[PDB]
DNA sequence: GTCACTACCGGACA
DNA sequence: GTCCGGTAGTGACT
């Protein structure tokens, strides 16, 4: 599937000669825009991980 | 070499 | 944001 939070876009080439055609692209969580494997395989190297902490869950309920 | 194809990314657009 | 084209790379080959 999508990674959670990652969108994925698709669309398809309607004139000239590249016309029916598909480009694929994605938005990470943060709305960064990757057009290619490369670059998105370059920004995961560094950037692919996601962590968690306590605080990032609220058992509370207000009045 | 040519052909067919896929992928990346430049850059036109007002 | 919209959109297509030019180039590089790969691999099979009458």
């Amino acid at each position: 599937p999508v990674p959670c939070g990652w969108e994925r876009v698709v669309k398809q080439r309607l004139s000239g000669k590249t016309a029916g055609k598909f480009d694929v692209y994605f938005i990470s969580p943060q709305g960064l825009k990757f057009r290619s494997k490369r670059s998105l395989a370059n920004y995961l190297l560094k950037n692919g991980e996601t962590f968690l902490k306590p605080e990032d869950f609220n058992f509370t309920v207000l009045p």
